[PDB]
C-alpha cells in the first residue's frame, strides 16, 4: 500500500549517536584523508531501527551509483542525506545510508538533484568498498524531490 | 593573519533554534512550494553570534552563485552547508549562510563540489531575492575542500 | 510569428572558413593555453551571414552563463554548439557563438543540457572577456533541448 | 611506446561519410526520439580504419559510463567526441565511438570535462544497448584534457 513517509532521523534509534556535521573539521577531513579507504567511514556498524523492517517506506535524499544497467541506467545506488557523501566528504554512519536495488533504473546525468526512493524496507546489513549500511531498500519508485523556490 | 576555522553551529548564538532537517518532509516541502517566494526561507532574521564580526575566519560549503564576473567567475555568493540549498531544498536559516564578495573568482564549472571561504568576517544583514543572510564575508581564498575517500 | 530554425553551419557564410575541430589537438591546446586569454579565440571577427539580420529564429545549443539576476537566474549568455566551449575547451569562432539577453532567466543548475533559444536574431558584433560573438538574440523562449534515447 | 594522437576525423575512412552535426535539427530530433531506443544511432555499422588495429593510441573526448568498480569508479565507457551523446543527443556513428576497458578508473563526480584517452587501440566491434562502436581501447591512461581559458 501506500508507503510510509520516514525523515533520516527515524533511521537512529533511541540512545544512539546522532549524525555528525556533514562537512568535517579541516584535521579530521584530513585525518580521514591519510588514513586508508577503510578509515573512511567512522561509523560503519551504527545501532539501527529493528522495528522498521519489512515495512513499505518512503525517503529522501542523494543518490551515490554503484551499479549501470544495460541500458545506462543506474540500478543499484547508496541512498545517503546529503550531496556528495562517501566522494566530496566522508561517508554517513552506517544507519544514515540505504542500499538501494531497483528496476525502473535513474539516468545517470540527472544526479545532481535530490530524489523520494518508495520502496519495501529491509533492517539487513548491506557492504560496498565505498560505505557500509545498516538498511535496505527494493525501490518501487524514485521520483525527483520536488520544490520550486 | 591565521584564519580562525569556524564550524556552522558556531554561527547559531547559545539559546537559538538549531538548523532544520536540510531535507524538509514533504508534505512541507509542498507548503513551501505553493507559497510565494517570500516564505521559501522560514527563518530569515535568525539571531547571530555577535562577537564573531571582524575576526579572520574560515569555513566549509558549497557555493550558490548570485555575481558573474567579465572574466566569466563567480564573485559574489552565498556560502551554504549544504548543496542544493535554495535551488533544489528551501535555503537555510539566515545564520546558516554568508554572503561572499572575492576579488578572485571562482569557476561556475566546479561549484559541484565544497570549498573552504576564507577572509574578514562581519556580523551584518545581507539580502538577496534568494534567501537573507546574517553574515557578510570578503574572502581572500576560495579552495576547494580537499578529501581522498 | 514562428521563428526560422536555423543549423550552426547557416551562420557561416559560402565561401567563409568552416567550424574547426570542437576538440583540438594536444600541441594547440597547449599553445592556445600557455597564450594569453586573448588568443584564446582564434577566430574574433569571423565572417558573419548579414541576410539573417532582424528575422525571429530558432537555434539549438549549450549555455555559457555571462549574467545572474536577482531571482537566481542566467539572463545573459552565449550561445554555442557545444558543451564546454570557452571553458573546457577554446571559444568556438565568432559566427559560432549568439550572445543571448532574455526576460525570462535559465536555472544555473540545469545548464548541463542542450536547449532551444528562439527569438529576434541579429546580425551585430557582442564582445566578452571570453569570446566576441557576431550574432546577438533577445529571447523569446528559452526550452530544454528535447530527446529520449 | 609513446601513444600515436589521433583526431576523431582519423577514425573515418576515406570516401565514407563525415560525423553529422552533433545537434540534429527538430524534426529528426523529434523523428528518433518517436521510433524506438534501436532507431536511436542512425550508423551503427560505419565504416571502420582498419590501418589502426594494433597500435598504441591517444584520442581526446567525453565519457559515457557503462560499469562501476567496487570502489566505486568508471571502468568501461564509450569514448565520444561530444559531451551529451546518447543522452541529450542521439549518439554518434559508431566509427565516431570507441569502447574503453580500463583497471584505473574515473572518478563518477568529474565526467562532466573531456579527457585525454591513452592505451592499445583495436578495430573490433563492441556493442551496448546504448550504442554500437566499430573500435575498442585497453586504456593505460585516462587523464583530464588540460586547458586554460
Amino acid at each position: 500500500g501506500a508507503p510510509r513517509e520516514l525523515t533520516w532521523s527515524q533511521l537512529i534509534p533511541a540512545g544512539a549517536p546522532p549524525a555528525p556535521a556533514p562537512l568535517p573539521i579541516h584535521d579530521l577531513a584530513n585525518a580521514l584523508s591519510e588514513a586508508g579507504p577503510a578509515a573512511s567511514q567512522q561509523s560503519p556498524n551504527a545501532p539501527v531501527v529493528k522495528a522498521l523492517d519489512g515495512i513499505e517506506a518512503k525517503l529522501p535524499g542523494y543518490i551515490v551509483p554503484l551499479e549501470i544497467s544495460e541500458a545506462g541506467l543506474v540500478t543499484e545506488f547508496l541512498l545517503v542525506p546529503y550531496y556528495g557523501a562517501c566522494i566530496h566528504v566522508p561517508p554517513p554512519p552506517s544507519n544514515q545510508i540505504v542500499y538501494v536495488k531497483t528496476a525502473k533504473g535513474v539516468q545517470m546525468d540527472e544526479l545532481y538533484q535530490p530524489f523520494w526512493v518508495e520502496g519495501t524496507f529491509k533492517v539487513e546489513n548491506a557492504s560496498s568498498e565505498l560505505a557500509a549500511a545498516g538498511y535496505r531498500m527494493q525501490a518501487s519508485k524514485v521520483t525527483p524531490y520536488e520544490y520550486e523556490g
